[PDB]
C-alpha cells in the first residue's frame, strides 16, 4: 500500500506486446521512459523476462482482470499503480489506441514515461507542462525531450 | 443557458437493461440524483406513467430521435439541455455492458453526468470535474468544485 517504493533498485518485466510497432520499436520505446526518470534520481531499473518485476508493463484491450475496464478508442490511454507489492506499480496500455513512435498516433514513449511516473508514486501535477500533467500532449517535438521542472521536483521530493 | 423553470422535477425510468437487476438501475439513478439534489433546491419525484421531466432509457444504435448511438465504446451516452419534450431527456447506450462498479461502464457515473447535462450544464476544460467529457471520469463519490459552482450558478 506504498506512496515510495523502499528499495532504489527495481526490476521491470514487458509483459506482452502491441502488434501497432515492431517489439525493438516497443523497447527503445519504454527504455526511453524509464531513462527520463533514472536520469533525475538514484532509482536504477533491470529487466526480468519472466516472473514477477516490480513494474509489470503490458498491453490490454476493455476488460482485462483487474478492477478498472479499459474503454476502447479514445477515452482513458493507459494507467498503473502507485508503488506496492503485486498489482502496485504495474503499467496497462490500452490497446484500442493506435501506439506510433511520433505524434501520428498515441505516442509510446510519453505515456509510459508518465505511467512510470505513477508507478513511482507520482501524483498528478497541476502544471500545464509537466509530465506528469493528467491531459495528454501531441504538440511536441520530441527528439527535443526534457522533463519539465515539475517533475524534477515533483519525483526528488520522494527520492531526494 | 437553460435552467427549468421549476424547482420541482419527475422523473421516469421508462426501461430496463438486461446487463443489471433493476434495483442496481434504481439505486444507480437515485444515487446519481442524489450528487445533484444536495446541492441545488432541485427535487425529484419519480413517475411511471405520464410524462416526466426527465425520461431515462436504454437503447441501442438508431432509436427515435436524430441521433443514433454508435456501438461498443466512442458514445456512451447523451442527453438533452432543460425544456419540453425529448428536452431534459437522457438515453444511455446498451451496447456498452452497465455495471455496479468499474467492470465494464459504471452507470452511477454516467447517471451523475448525463443528470448534469438535462440540468443545463455543458462539458468543462477541467479534468477533476464530473462534467469531463471523458470516462474512467473514485466510485464513492464528490462532485468536483467546479461542477459545484456550475450547476449552483444556475439555481443556486
Ligand atoms: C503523458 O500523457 C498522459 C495523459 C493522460 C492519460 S489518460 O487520458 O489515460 N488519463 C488518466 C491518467 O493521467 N493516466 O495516467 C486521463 C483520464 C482521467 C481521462 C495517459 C497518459
Ligand atoms: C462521466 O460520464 C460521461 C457520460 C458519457 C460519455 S460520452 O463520451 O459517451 N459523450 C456523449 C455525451 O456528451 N454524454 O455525456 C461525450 C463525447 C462523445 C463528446 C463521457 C463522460
Ligand atoms: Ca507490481
Ligand atoms: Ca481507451
Ligand atoms: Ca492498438
Ligand atoms: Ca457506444
Ligand atoms: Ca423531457
Ligand atoms: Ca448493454
Ligand atoms: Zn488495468
Ligand atoms: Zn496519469
Ligand atoms: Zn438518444
Ligand atoms: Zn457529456
Amino acid at each position: 500500500g506504498m506512496p515510495k517504493w523502499r528499495k532504489t533498485h527495481l526490476t521491470y518485466r514487458i509483459v506482452n506486446y502491441t502488434p501497432d510497432l515492431p517489439r525493438d520499436a516497443v523497447d527503445s520505446a519504454i527504455e526511453k521512459a524509464l531513462k527520463v526518470w533514472e536520469e533525475v534520481t538514484p532509482l536504477t531499473f533491470s529487466r526480468l523476462y519472466e516472473g514477477e518485476a516490480d513494474i509489470m508493463i503490458s498491453f490490454a484491450v476493455k476488460e482485462h482482470g483487474d478492477n478498472y475496464s479499459f474503454d476502447g478508442p479514445g477515452h482513458s490511454l493507459a494507467h498503473a499503480y502507485p508503488p506496492g507489492p503485486g498489482l502496485y506499480g504495474d503499467i496497462h496500455f490500452d490497446d484500442d489506441e493506435k501506439w506510433t513512435e511520433d505524434a501520428s498516433g498515441t505516442n509510446l514513449f510519453l505515456v509510459a514515461a508518465h505511467e512510470l511516473g505513477h508507478s513511482l508514486g507520482l501524483f498528478h501535477s497541476a502544471n500545464t507542462e509537466a509530465l506528469m500533467y493528467p491531459l495528454y500532449n501531441s504538440f511536441t517535438e520530441l527528439a527535443q525531450f526534457r522533463l519539465s521542472q515539475d517533475d524534477v521536483n515533483g519525483i526528488q521530493s520522494l527520492y531526494g
